Parts: structure tokens; C-alpha cells; sequence
């Protein structure tokens, strides 16, 4: 409740690498005590079943549950820990062995760096010895909307918080048209899911996007056609191509004008156009943001001064490897989060173990990817029964980037070739790694 | 002199931010063991006095004592320190209460970031608890040059060491004419030298640069012309407006043809024409270099991973206050260099006390300068009895740099001015501050 004056180790967001960095902090210290620092009321949780799990439950209550199946069948919680695995902010001072804390509805508003100072949105002030930023992002919104009236902002959902899933699923089962513009993997993924929920319904989701197919960034032409069929046959109406001009409402309707001349009416928008790293404690505390990428600035361990650190989304690093990066993915959030907590105890590690990501667009559809990867590198793509395959992203000759399409269990196999940065002659002898012959 | 297999602070380069940092370290350890490692077989000297002092020495035998006197009358060596102040390298690890050595002739080939390990071009290995980057950049040499024959390279200058000093010297008493190319302060305190040789010696000495004046990328064109014709007063040859088209062998003599018709004939050419940063390690030490600006990217306590720190010409650091920037100047050498020792030592502090810029082009010029100093930034002079003046140079209505022209003894002021960052109504009553008046 009450926060403390002083603590060792402060985490700032909690989110998912926030609380990596605690659990890799106790794991290294065992009486080590952490404090984080959340503007959310939320303890902290994992956002993929957001989109997913959450969407396809059987269960009525899941709204209020939150409770989801895994892969495997195992049932449970978005939430990281209940909340009886944290103490209290103000026992954890004087809790013997300490313990994890989070300050739940309280945001960092000032960074002392000279000072090792945080200041609090209600006026208080907190102590540090060690710092981990690991504020994530914003989602961004459209300046077609932000131009638009009160109205459109009303009914348009920036998708990220468990407090927009449930606004999102009701609105679901209360309007007949939802348009979900961006054709990135989480657009495509509230698509899908949207579209499962539209069918008991009978109801229309639509989709559009400026490229030519979903994840037109990411995926080469032919795959993210591919893929847009597959998002169009889970009941999606897939408008490619598709510039928003401007957003209007006219009869009660949201009325979306393409630069194109074409025009889209639809009950409700959700906004999918990428993240805006939270980066507003740069400007009190000093701190470097990356122009190119976005974030907080750091080198290969993740650290920006003698004792902060970032981790997550929010994180513009160093990759040895594959140069300066900042990736927004669920595993590198955990990783790099880990990482943090480890260089936060004296490891003095860098960014090493490439994080994966993961995406799921309806049951025949399941993505692993690791690295740069981007539609304009160069790609070798080797398939089979159509159906499977892998995507090898190039630069100087060698594999940077992979996406594996219906592979699963091999990841490790991916992060070794992009390791060794072999420059291989035949790809499609690499293809037999992954299980693909003929 | 052998080197030990492990030594707790190790310096890599021999140059003026090394020393400042053995210095800074040894101030805040007095116990501590310091090895600098030097390609060079000299050891830690300042250069600005090898286009200077040096050469208006009442002393005929200066070129072997390496000794001048200072504004003051105050003589003193080029050296930082004497042979005594340091110790071998040997015996560093071995002499009570530790000491400072530098391991003269000795290049770092290989920095082993994981192990904590420097490989020598004689295969010695050195691990190192904490390690600085210092060294510095090579000086830039031209395309023309570059294709011309050896026996032109052979006579072309890079003016930077104690021997380029010492060979120049040697040569101005030996041929009639010498050429240098370069408009920065460099090229023109060496135009300032040797034109002052050439008085009372009968020798020719020129100057050609691409800009309309001397110093046309730091000072305004009226003032970069002003200080062009005191360069001119000093016996110097200044052609603006020249670019080298090729350079060539005539009769024992070279002949440099510019890009339009000119053509210059002389029997040695001394180039001054930029720094490129020394940066080899940063591929066998997986660093990031600093494509904008070059050199190794540091943060704003000069650091690049958790031991290892960059000073001095190689260093691009993050400014808090006037955003990343790289500095080629002596004094930034010193404040980066003890800067960096102390946060080699536990201090852990940002580059906050801006570091200051100094020329004299003969007599009757003398340029102290802080901050962001370019000519293409906004600019606005005071000035007073021609005769002095000060140089504000303005960013979002702010003074980030100031050049004081003929004013001594108040680059105090200059640096609060920057420091305070206010936007002024007048900056005539700031001139004021300066003793400007009228
Ligand atoms: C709906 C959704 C689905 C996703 N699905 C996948 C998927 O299938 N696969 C995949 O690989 N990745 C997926 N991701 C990406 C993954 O969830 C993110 O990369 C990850 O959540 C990043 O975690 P983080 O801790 O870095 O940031 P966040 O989770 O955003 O944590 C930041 C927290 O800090 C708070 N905060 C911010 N500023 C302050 C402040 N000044 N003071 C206090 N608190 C502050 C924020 O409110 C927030 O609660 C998905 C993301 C979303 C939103
Ligand atoms: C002639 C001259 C006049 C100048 N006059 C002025 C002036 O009036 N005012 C001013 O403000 N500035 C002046 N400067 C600039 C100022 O001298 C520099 O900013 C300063 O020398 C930078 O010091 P440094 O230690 O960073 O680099 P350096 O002095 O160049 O030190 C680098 C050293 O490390 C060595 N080294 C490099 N790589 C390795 C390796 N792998 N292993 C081992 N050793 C290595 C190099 O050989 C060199 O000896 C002048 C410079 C010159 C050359």
C-alpha cells in the first residue's frame, strides 16, 4: 500500500519483463528485495492469450476467470504468480528474506538519475539502488482518427490491456461490424478471433491494411497471400491495399474513407498500427532515445547508466551479432527481462540467446520466428505438404532471420544456424533440419 | 620490457586521455595498477604544442629537449610526466603500493570482451579487471595522394607525432617551398609556424583549402575570412576555393593541379585534412562504432560494456545536454580521460563539465571555443577593439556553442552561459559578460 523510501532493486512497469528481472534478481539473491512499480491495477500478466487463448475458451466466465488451456491442455491464469506469491510494499522492508512487491496503481512520473530518486504520481518518493525501465509501450492510433471527433475515438479500441479484451468481447457481442485496421500478426490474430465469435453470430469482421497482405512487413509476398486466405476463411472480410483517408461518423455508423476512393462502414474500429515505446522518463532522467528504432538506448547488457537497465519492448539494444535492434515479442520480454535481472546482480552479461516469437492465426495456422526478419531481405523459402515449411532471411550471404510455417519443437535448431553464421550453399539441404524433404 | 598476464586497470593507447585517466585513476586509488599499452614508442605527451610552442622556441636545440615555455614563461616538457613518474611493466604487478606503467611499441590487435583479454601483436596475452579505449584516430589522408606514386607518399606529411614534428622541422631547413592542405586549425597553426620560419629563413610556405577561408566549417565566413588574411600576415600563401585534382613529380618537385586551372608547385606538402577515429577493436570486441559520428558509442559516462570505457578522439559519448557528439579536442581528451578513471573507480558520473577548445594562429589571434561550434548553426558576433569579439552559436533559441575571439580568462562564463541554457533577449548585455561594450 504504502510505498517504501528506500529500496534495493526498482522495476518501473509491470509487465512481463519486469517481472523476469524479479524472478532472475531472487534467483541470484535470494533475500534480495524488489519492489515494482506499476501504473496498471493489474499484477503483472502475459498479453498473448490477450489475442488467443483467451478468445477461443469454451468457458462463458472466462471474461472473469482470465483462466485459459494451454497447447497441451494444462488450464490456467494470464497472471504470472497469484497474488499471494508477492508481499506488501510496506513489508517489504522489514519482511525477513524479502520478497517480490508491486505498487499497483502508482506510475513513475520523474527519474532522478543523479540522485537514484523516482517520484511518484501522488508526490512520493522512492530510492534505489538499482533500476530496471521496463515501461513497454503505447499502442499507436491513427492521426486519421485523432483528427476524427470524440465519437470515433470512443468507438475506436487500442489493444493491449486486459481492461481491452473485456470491452472488445462485449462490444463483440453487442455491435455488427467491427474493422480491425493493420495487417501486422496481432490485427491478424484479433481478426481471427474475432472472426471464430462472429460465426456463432453471424456478424461481420472486417480487416485492411495498406499492404498487399497480411504481415506484408514481414512475411514474403506469396506467404502473406497465403496467409491472407487462410485469415479470410476463419470469416474475415481482408481489405488489402487500404489507406485510411479519414474516419467519420454519418447515420450513427463509422464511415472509413480510403485514399483509394473507397469507403467502409462498420460499427466499431480496433486500432492495430504498431507501438509506442514508453519513453517518457528519458526526459527528466537524461536518458538517450534511440531515433532509428525507438526506446531507451542501451548497449549489449541492456544497460543504460551505471545502474539502470531496460528491458522489453521499451529497449532499443545492441545485438553483437545482428547489430542494434529493439524487438516487441513476449519471449524477449522474459528474456531480455532475465538478462536485465542478471546484469542487475553482477553478471555482467550481454544479449546472446536469441529470443523467438510466436503467432497463431487460426488452427492451421501457427508462425515461429527468430531474427531479422523482414519482407525486403532477401528470402529462400522451401515447403512441402503448400502446407509447411521454413523462411531463411539473408544478408551477406547468411541466414540472419527464420520463420518456421506449421514446424514446431525445433526453434533451438533455427537459433544455432543463425549462431554460427555459416554461409551455406544450399538451403534446401538446411530445409532437411527442419523435417523438410523432396 | 615484458608485459604481466594480468594487471587491474589497462589503458589501450599511450596518448592524452590515457595519461589523464592513469592520473584520475591513481588520484582516486593511490594504490591502484595502471598499464597503458602504446604502438607508439613515445611516451604520454601532449601534441598541441607540435604546431605551436615548439616552433617559437627561444631554444635552437627544442627538436631534441622537446621543452617550451607556456603563456606564463613557465618551460616545461611535451611529456605529461618523466621516465620517473612511471614504472615497468614487469615489475607492476610486483611494487608495493602498485604505480603506473606503459608498454612502449606494443599494439592491441585483439580485444576478447568475454574473458576480459587483450592479445599484443607480439601473441602477448593481458587480462584486465576494468579497461579504457583510448586511441585516438589516424590522420586522413587524400584520394589524390593515394594514387599518386610512392615517391609522392613519401613526401607528404601527417602531421600528428613527435617524429612528423621533428621531420618537418628538419625539412623546413632544407627545401624552398612546403604546401599544406587543410583549412582547420591544424593546417593553419602549421601555416602560422612555418610561415614564421620562413620570415627570417627566405622560404615559401602555402596553404590550400576546399572552403572560402581558414576554418570555414567552424567560424562565420566574415570571421573565417578575417582570420584568412592574419594567416596571410604571417607569410603564408592562402588559396580558398582549392580542390586537389592530382598531385605529381616535375623535375624532383611535386606540382599539384587543383580542380580548375591553378596549379601549385612545391617540394614537400604537409596534410591536415581530418581524423579518422582508430576503431580496429571494435570488431574482434564486438563493439558498436557510431556510423553518424565514428568512433566507439559510449554512453554518457563513457562507457560501452560493464568494464570497459572510451575516452578521448575514439570516444562518441551521449551529451545530456547537447545530445551525442564525438570531440577531437586536448581538453576533452583530459576532462573524457579523468572522467572516464573516475567512473573506473566507482564514480559512476555523467560528462557534465563541458570541455573547452583553444588555437593560436600567430600573435595577434587567439580562439578559445565550447560546446556545438559549426558554421552552419545560427550564429550571431559582438564585437569590439576589428579587433575581439565573441561567437554565440544558437540552437532553439538557446546558445549551445560560444567562440571567444581574443577574450582570455572567461571561458567560465561561456561555460555557465551553455550550462544554463536560457533564452536571452539581448545577447548584446550576455557580450557584456565578456567585457563587450559599446
Ligand atoms: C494483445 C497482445 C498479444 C501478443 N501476442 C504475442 C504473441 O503471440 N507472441 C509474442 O511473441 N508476443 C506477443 N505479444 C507481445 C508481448 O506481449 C510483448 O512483447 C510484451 O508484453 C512486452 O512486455 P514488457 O514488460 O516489455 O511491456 P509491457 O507488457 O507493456 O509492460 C509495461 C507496463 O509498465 C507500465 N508502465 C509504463 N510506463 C510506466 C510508468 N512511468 N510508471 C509505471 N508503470 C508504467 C505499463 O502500463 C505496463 O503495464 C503480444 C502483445 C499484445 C499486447
Ligand atoms: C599537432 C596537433 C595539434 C593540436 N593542437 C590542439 C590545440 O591547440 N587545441 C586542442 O584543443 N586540441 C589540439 N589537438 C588535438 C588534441 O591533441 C587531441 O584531441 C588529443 O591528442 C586526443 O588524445 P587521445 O588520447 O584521445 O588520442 P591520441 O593522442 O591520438 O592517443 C592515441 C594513442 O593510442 C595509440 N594507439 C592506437 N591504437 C592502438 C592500439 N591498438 N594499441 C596500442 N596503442 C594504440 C596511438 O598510436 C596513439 O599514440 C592537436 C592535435 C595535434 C595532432
Amino acid at each position: 500500500d504504502k510505498a517504501p523510501s528506500h529500496v534495493p532493486f526498482l522495476l518501473i512497469g509491470g509487465g512481463t519483463a519486469a517481472f523476469a528481472a524479479a524472478r532472475s534478481i531472487r534467483a541470484r539473491d535470494p533475500g534480495a528485495r524488489v519492489l515494482i512499480v506499476s501504473e496498471d491495477p493489474e499484477l503483472p500478466y502475459m498479453r498473448p492469450p490477450l489475442s488467443k487463448e483467451l478468445w477461443f475458451s469454451d468457458d462463458p466466465n472466462v471474461t472473469k476467470t482470465l483462466r485459459f488451456k494451454q497447447a497441451n491442455g494444462k488450464e490456467r491464469s494470464i497472471y504470472f504468480q497469484p497474488p499471494s506469491f508477492y508481499v506488501s510494499a510496506q513489508d517489504l522492508p522489514h519482511i525477513e528474506n524479502g520478497g517480490v512487491a508491486v505498487l499497483t496503481g502508482k506510475k513513475v512520473v520523474q527519474l532522478d538519475v543523479r540522485d537514484n530518486m523516482v517520484k511518484l504520481n501522488d508526490g512520493s518518493q522512492i530510492t534505489y539502488e538499482k533500476c530496471l525501465i521496463a515501461t513497454g509501450g503505447t499502442p499507436r492510433s491513427l492521426s486519421a482518427i485523432d483528427r476524427a471527433g470524440a465519437e470515433v475515438k470512443s468507438r475506436t479500441t487500442l489493444f493491449r490491456k486486459i481492461g481491452d479484451f473485456r470491452s472488445l468481447e462485449k462490444i463483440s457481442r453487442e455491435v455488427k461490424s467491427i474493422t480491425i485496421i493493420g495487417g501486422g500478426f496481432l490485427g491478424s490474430e484479433l481478426a481471427c478471433a474475432l472472426g471464430r465469435k462472429a460465426r456463432a453470430l453471424g456478424t461481420e469482421v472486417i480487416q485492411l491494411f495498406p499492404e498487399k497482405g497480411n504481415m506484408g512487413k514481414i512475411l514474403p509476398e506469396y506467404l502473406s497471400n497465403w496467409t491472407m486466405e487462410k485469415v479470410r476463411r476463419e470469416g474475415v472480410k481482408v481489405m488489402p491495399n487500404a489507406i485510411v483517408q479519414s474516419v467519420g461518423v454519418s447515420s450513427g455508423k463509422l464511415l472509413i474513407k480510403l485514399k483509394d476512393g473507397r469507403k467502409v462502414e462498420t460499427d466499431h474500429i480496433v486500432a492495430a498500427v504498431g507501438l509506442e515505446p514508453n519513453v517518457e522518463l528519458a526526459k527528466t532522467g537524461g536518458l538517450e532515445i534511440d531515433s532509428d528504432f525507438g526506446g531507451f538506448r542501451v548497449n549489449a547488457e541492456l544497460q543504460a547508466r551505471s545502474n539502470i537497465w531496460v528491458a522489453g519492448d521499451a529497449a532499443c539494444f545492441y545485438d553483437i551479432k545482428l547489430g542494434r535492434r529493439r524487438v516487441e515479442h513476449h519471449d524477449h520480454a522474459v528474456v531480455s527481462g532475465r538478462l536485465a535481472g542478471e546484469n542487475m546482480t553482477g553478471a555482467a552479461k550481454p544479449y546472446w540467446h536469441q529470443s523467438m516469437f510466436w503467432s497463431d492465426l487460426g488452427p492451421d495456422v501457427g508462425y515461429e520466428a527468430i531474427g531479422l526478419v523482414d519482407s525486403s531481405l532477401p528470402t529462400v523459402g522451401v515447403f512441402a505438404k503448400y502446407g509447411k515449411g521454413v523462411i531463411f532471411y539473408l544478408r551477406d550471404k547468411v541466414v540472419v532471420g527464420i520463420v518456421l510455417w506449421n514446424i514446431f519443437n525445433r526453434m533451438p535448431i533455427a537459433r544455432k544456424i543463425i549462431k554460427d553464421g555459416e554461409q551455406h550453399e544450399d538451403l534446401n539441404e538446411v530445409a532437411k533440419l527442419f523435417n523438410i524433404h523432396e
